[PDB]
Order: structure tokens, then sequence, then C-alpha cells
């Protein structure tokens, strides 16, 4: 669910950051550590903001609300990192929201590949499982990727742990595939970040 917007691409791949107040040693080596993973396989950077008008800002405070999707321009965008939300895997994730990318269950695609199980919803969050309008979104003709950092867990906003939300439609090599990993980024999410900023 990469942007379809190019003015949210952040120019040349620079991505200007600032590592706020409040975080441990251990917590601002995380978030080094995660803004290197996005380096190493793609062609963006992370710098240290200096006098640049556009930046991201790791800010202490409680989970969830909210990560802008790509370059905002012209000021600040926040990534909440809070208590139970500060895991490499999961600000690798939250760096995802900032080259560009949306949730990978929401692709205009989706339902082609995942069955959305309504029922096990938690009330008021059924939102969240809204696919992308078309024009919001172009998949540069990469496939739904089941393994992206992007992707919810099979039970991400559900009434109980032991009901599914998100249910794959098809087996992959003998079996449905898991989904909501926050280890690494996938082989589609490097190829996919790669077609976005025509890396080389
Ligand atoms: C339950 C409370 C709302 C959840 C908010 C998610 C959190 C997320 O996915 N973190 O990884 C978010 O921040 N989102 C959704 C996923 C990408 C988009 C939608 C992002 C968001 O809300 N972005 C913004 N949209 C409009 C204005 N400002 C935004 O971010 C600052
Ligand atoms: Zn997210
Ligand atoms: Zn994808």
């Amino acid at each position: 669910a990469a942007t379809s917007r190019p003015e949210r691409v952040w120019p040349d791949g620079v991505i200007p950051f600032v590592i706020g107040g409040n975080f441990t040693g251990s917590q601002r080596a995380v978030f080094r550590q995660a803004m290197r993973h996005w380096e190493k396989h793609t062609c963006v950077t992370f710098l240290e903001r200096t006098d640049e008008d556009s930046y991201i800002v790791f800010t202490y405070r409680p989970c969830g609300c909210c990560s802008y999707v790509g370059r905002r321009g012209g000021g600040p965008q926040a990534i909440s990192i809070g208590k139970n939300c500060d895991k490499f895997g999961i600000v690798v994730h939250e760096l995802g929201h900032v080259v560009g990318f949306w949730h990978e269950h929401t692709r205009p695609d989706r339902d082609r590949h995942v069955s959305i199980v309504r029922e096990n919803i938690q009330p008021g969050q059924e939102y969240n499982f809204l696919k992308m309008e078309p024009q919001e979104v172009e998949s540069l003709g990469e496939t739904y990727d089941f393994d992206s950092i992007m992707h919810y867990a099979r039970n991400t906003f559900s009434r109980g742990i032991f009901l599914d939300t998100i249910v794959p439609k098809y087996e992959v090599n003998g079996v449905k595939p898991p989904i909501g990993q926050r280890t690494r980024l996938s082989k589609g999410d490097i190829a996919q970040a790669r077609k976005l900023y025509k890396c080389p």
C-alpha cells in the first residue's frame, strides 16, 4: 500500500529526523537501528535535522495515533513511541509509514487476498480495515505482501485474541501464509520501497 502521491515521497529519499527527550539510551539506539535498517536495504537516508522545514520527531508518549504516511511538508511530523511500542520491528513499521506506506491489508486489491471478519472487530475500530480508495495507492506491480512489516496480525483490533479479524484467502507454499511479522523488512517491502524511491 505505497502512496500514489509523488509529493509525499521524500526528495532524494532524504528524511531529516529529531530524537526527542525522555528516551533512555537503549531506546535511542533502537531508533537508530531501525533507521539504519531502512538505509541498508533501500536508497532512503536518515540525517540529523539542522535547518529543514520537513522532519520526523521521535516523541515519547502513548502508542497509537498518529503516524503521517509520507512527507507531510512545511513542518515536523511526530512518531509516537511509548512503553508498549518501542521495539525495533514496531519502529521499523512506523518508519514504513514515514517513507509513505499505508497498511498492507488496506490495498485496493486486498479482497482478493484476505477476508475481513467484521463481526470480530472491536466496535469503533472498523475504520482501520477500510480499503484505501484506489486513487490513494499505487502498488508498482508488486503483489500483495503477506510478510510485509506493514501487514496486520490475524487478530489485530479483535474482540479477543482467539478471534481472527483477518484471514488469508489462499495457501502459499503449502499453508495459509503467516501475517503480522514485526522482525524485519520483507523481501516485498524492500523490493517495493526500492521502486517507490527509484533506487539503483
Ligand atoms: C486506533 C487509533 C488510530 C490508529 C492510527 C494509526 C496508527 C498506526 O498504524 N501506527 O503504525 C495511524 O497513525 N495511521 C493509519 C495507518 C496509516 C495512517 C492511517 C496513519 C494516520 O492516521 N496518518 C495520518 N492521517 C491523517 C493525518 N495525520 C496522520 O498522521 C499524523
Ligand atoms: Zn501502522
Ligand atoms: Zn506491500
